[PDB]
């Protein structure tokens, strides 16, 4: 029996991933910028038993549905074409996540069962070959193969296509994020990506957000990374009013922490706000102001809806 | 002695919107607009000068006003004033014929039914570019309810170029008519639009597509090309609510509700319905569809929306009119 045990942790991205050039490889339209939370995780532990008939994942304690057994078995399957072998492996998966608050656990996922495969099977990938076969079961696990700043690189096919880990000289560890709570990714995106009458838009602006948003961690300028980031995450929210028929993640309440946002700044504590495929509002924000920032949300949300995260340093980790 | 007149004007739904001022005193707008003026919705005013008023009266569906209102009203009668050479106040009896409680916008056609009772009033003869140019003194889509049909709003640079012209359709406005969805919501169009004009990270993208709806839009009806008509609008529409999302900080008119909309009109285009969708600053969906379709398009919307909800109009060829 082989068996492997790893924690990934989740990212989220300030420049977004949104439309696939390449549906069945997961090869993306462009490029995208992410960092890496301390707070929020999985850990897998994978278990190749040449007993075993077909995948199994067990997720907090409880066996997984149908779309995710199925989703499972396709990876694994890239997993051992991968290994060279015809194993199938029973997974134990828990994530450290606050629960039934529509966290994303497809990053940390990912980016964990890849690892934890690698272990077991002792495939001793490179970090780039490891994000790429993570980037097979979630284009957002590319990046949880590393912390602090990750850049997914789009390239143009299987090879080309992955994340490597951005040095800022420890910027990352000046820097948090508040969480505060409130149609799948994959879905959404692709009609996005397929029909949606504003996404060439996006396709124009996304690679001058990119370079300011890396130039910007190379001075370690918060003000200018956090205005090009959310100017991008909200670019990204209109392709989806654009897409035949519109829809939207947002919901008032996402709007109010929006607003939230926007007066700290007023106030002298700069934070920039972002949303992914959820009505929840991520607030980047220096360690320094996170606590006032976290005040003035108090004001208005409940403290149980308002989590804090911190950026963590290290990628992807092996649990002996 | 007495100048009474009483007007009616009907409302008019913008196809391509008129978001953002250029100038906010005279309401000069950053871009052209075009819209189509209905026919079940309307205002009727009625105005009396009186030497022996000593102030402006304004009683709406009966009631008082409000001294805000009040105020507001007497600035613009105001202008009127200036524009007649007369210093005579007047009583001004206004019925809204417009589902204001359900979210659809009196302005337009309250603004127009107004200037163009003064006129009558007053004996002033304006043309209708000059009733145009002072219902917009008082709200930018009033000035185009002066018209019927097709109309469109030529933003100019000052208050003389400014105003809006009917645009001739070969009767076209006689083929179409527009569902309103009503939407259970719950910010004023002059306070959203400008946010969004002053403040907007997507706003240029709204100023780089603009003119070329417009063309598209009126290309489109020279020819009587629906569907090429609706697709463009349609696109417009969408386009103005992405500034919203742009302005600082960001905002929407739109909710769940409306988005539901949105679907069944695209299911309808897919069932061979051709019809097209259109928000204002509200989350009130209209559909822009062909008379010969009115019918079952509604019935799409009556599997999912209350009957109470879902109001259609057809499309008057007729301008605003002088009655008794
Ligand atoms: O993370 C970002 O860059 C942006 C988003 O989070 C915004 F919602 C999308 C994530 O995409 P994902 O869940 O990875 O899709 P998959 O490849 O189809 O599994
Ligand atoms: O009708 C349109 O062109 C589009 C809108 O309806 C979309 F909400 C805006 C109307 O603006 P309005 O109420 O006329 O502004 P005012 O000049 O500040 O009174």
């Amino acid at each position: 029996v082989k068996s492997g045990k790893a924690r990934a942790h989740t990212n989220i991205a300030l420049i977004k991933y949104w439309g696939k050039a390449d549906e069945t490889y997961i090869i993306p339209m462009n490029n995208s910028l992410s960092v890496t939370l301390d707070r929020f995780y999985t850990e897998t532990k994978v278990t190749f038993d040449p007993d075993f008939t077909e995948d199994c994942l067990i997720l907090n304690g409880n066996e997984v549905n149908a779309k995710e057994k199925e989703k499972i078995q396709n990876y694994m399957n890239i997993v051992r074409d991968l290994a060279g072998n015809r194993l199938h492996a029973r997974i134990e998966s828990e994530n450290y996540v606050p629960t039934a608050a529509g966290l994303a656990s497809s990053a940390s996922a990912y980016a964990a069962l890849a690892a934890a495969c690698n272990e077991a099977l002792s495939l001793n990938l490179s970090d780039t070959d490891l994000s790429r076969l993570a980037r097979r079961g979630s284009g957002s696990a590319s990046r949880s193969i590393f912390g602090g700043f990750a850049e997914w690189e789009k390239g143009h096919d299987d090879l080309t296509s992955y994340a490597h880990g951005i040095n800022s000289n420890g910027w990352e560890k000046d820097l948090s994020m508040i969480f505060v709570v409130i149609v799948s990714s994959r879905s959404g995106m692709s009609l996005t990506r397929d029909t949606s009458r504003f996404y060439q838009y996006w396709l124009d602006h996304v690679d001058e957000d990119l370079n300011e948003a890396k130039e910007a961690v190379k001075n370690q300028d918060f003000q200018r990374l956090g205005e090009v980031i959310e100017a991008n995450g909200l670019r990204m929210h209109a392709t989806n009013l654009g897409a035949q028929p519109p829809f939207t993640y947002l919901v008032q309440e996402s709007y109010d922490a929006m607003a939230i946002v926007e007066q700290c700044r007023k106030a002298n504590l700069p934070c920039y706000f972002t949303m992914d495929a959820g009505p929840n509002v991520k607030v980047l924000v220096e360690k320094k102001n996170k606590q006032a920032v976290m005040e003035q949300f108090l004001k208005v949300f409940d403290e149980s809806k308002i989590i804090a995260s911190d950026i963590i340093s290290s990628g992807v980790e092996i649990i002996k």
